């Protein structure tokens, strides 16, 4: 769909059986989700944002369905205030930015 | 321009006589720029991100030129590590997200 930016560009995702809303975020290189139940192995990573750094657990090869579209990739889970879909998955879904 | 997201979507901007590069960011409601010299005065605000909060100065009715396109809006100037163009100006240059 084409999304104007008058309102935050929020999408529904299903990950790990659960349904969330997430922000489409061209400024994030990676995806980061608030804290959740994901099975399996992960690694601690820390990421920096505005405001400072958080510690995050990195899960690889996670399937996400985002709007109708299905991607697989790394998701970082951690204390974010918002769920962010960043460019590692945006390029799989084929999102583009236009002006 | 149509911009795919395999690299960070950066553009050149001109603000207050100075040239800078900034990130086009759909996750960000507002524009926040690294510390620089701007005329006029300003109001102090606090914004929160990952990591937490920062203290910034709001300037309003600032002219920015972002690729060939001029826009006026509020700009937050503060200790961000990256210059960010958020939705308040992305709206004025007519940016859309498409997938
Ligand atoms: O911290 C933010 N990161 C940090 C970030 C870093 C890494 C990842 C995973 O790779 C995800 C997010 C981005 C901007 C940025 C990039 C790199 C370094 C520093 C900053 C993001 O792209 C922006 O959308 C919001 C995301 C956000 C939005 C709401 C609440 C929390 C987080 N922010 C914060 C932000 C908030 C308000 C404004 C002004 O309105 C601008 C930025």
């Amino acid at each position: 769909p084409q999304v104007t930016l008058w309102q935050r560009p929020l999408v529904t995702i299903k990950i790990g059986g659960q349904l969330k809303e997430a922000l489409l975020d061209t400024g994030a290189d990676d995806t980061v989700l608030e804290e959740m139940s994901l099975p399996g192995r992960w690694k601690p990573k820390m990421i920096g944002g505005i405001g400072g750094f958080i510690k995050v657990r990195q899960y690889d090869q996670i399937l996400i369905e985002i709007c109708g579209h299905k991607a697989i990739g790394t998701v970082l889970v951690g204390p974010t205030p918002v769920n962010i879909i960043g460019r590692n998955l945006l390029t799989q879904i084929g999102a583009t930015l236009n002006f």
